[PDB]
């Protein structure tokens, strides 16, 4: 792929943050802390699952960046509506306002309805988020793997302003502690 070039420099939004969350100094790396990490509750946080967004909102334009997800066991990673669900139990998928893919139990899968098994033979340390709003594409690329594809959402019905999303996943293992991070361009 050629789209690099459409870098944008992603920073976390605290305030939408599951509680349990720690978000570095610079808003650009999050892991899941040992407990609740002391902030005040409000009607934006993710309660159910370690879930944050972006700051960053885009309603055109094609917009790119990436995510280093190395050594973790889970987590999900794409897009999704501005207005998006944030309390109680919800399924990843576009009827929800979701353009995600997703690593749980050795497989990597795209939050379809139902979800789409994906075929990665290099499992990936650096994941790449490519945004058409225009042509309605949400695409990811294996940046270990020299760029390769792994998914593409077309004829994406957005309905909203799109904000990036983050899941860094539970560690009920004990193998999952480490940090999503946004990489630099
Ligand atoms: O709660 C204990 C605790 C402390 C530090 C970290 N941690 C911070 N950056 C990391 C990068 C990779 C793996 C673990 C990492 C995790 C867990």
């Amino acid at each position: 792929h050629h789209h690099h070039h459409h870098m944008v420099h992603i920073t976390l939004d605290r305030n939408t943050a599951n509680s349990w969350l720690i978000i570095s100094k610079d808003r650009r790396q999050v892991r899941m802390g040992d407990t609740h990490q002391n902030v005040s509750d409000n009607k934006e946080r993710f309660s159910n699952y370690p879930m944050v967004l972006g700051a960053q909102r885009f309603s055109s334009g094609k917009m790119y960046w990436e995510v280093d997800v190395t050594q973790k066991e889970a987590w999900d990673l794409g897009v999704c509506r501005d207005s998006v669900q944030r309390k109680g139990q919800f399924s990843l998928s576009p009827e929800n306002g979701f353009w995600t893919i997703w690593l749980w139990q050795d497989s990597y899968e795209a939050g379809t309805s139902p979800q789409t098994t994906l075929h990665i033979q290099v499992p990936p340390c650096q994941i790449g988020i490519f945004v058409d709003y225009e042509a309605g594409v949400v695409s990811f690329y294996n940046i270990t793997d020299h760029g390769s594809l792994i998914y593409t959402f077309s004829e994406c019905v957005f309905a909203g302003p799109l904000r990036p999303f983050f899941n860094v996943g539970f560690n009920y293992s004990g193998g999952n502690a480490a940090p999503l991070k946004l990489c630099p361009l």
